[PDB]
């Protein structure tokens, strides 16, 4: 009905462009499989990169971690590893700069 209307479809995009980088990337990381799935996903509707990881991050916390793996057609072993995408682009602790 009206629940997940913005979460839900977050995820199904992700699946089929992690997919793609998947099959681009062949002798590449999950990590970079992930990354550029979020640039796509957020590409799809036209929203920035950060929007999309609320989402499926989210999805994760509400269905639960082993229900956005099958619908993002990810191992556990990669879903992980998105947790430490969302704290690489959360890298203020490894910089300087004037505030």
């Amino acid at each position: 009905g009206e629940e997940e209307k913005e979460i839900d479809k977050l995820v199904e995009l992700f699946a089929q462009a992690y997919e793609d980088a998947r099959e681009k990337k062949r002798n590449g990381t999950p990590e970079e499989w992930v990354r550029d799935a979020i640039e796509e996903a957020a590409r799809r509707v036209g929203r920035s990169r950060s929007r999309v990881v609320e989402a499926l991050r989210r999805y994760a916390e509400k269905h639960g971690k082993e229900e956005l793996l099958k619908r993002a057609g990810i191992t556990p072993e990669a879903l992980k590893v998105i947790e430490k995408i969302e704290k690489e682009e959360g890298s203020l602790e490894h910089h300087h700069h004037h505030h």
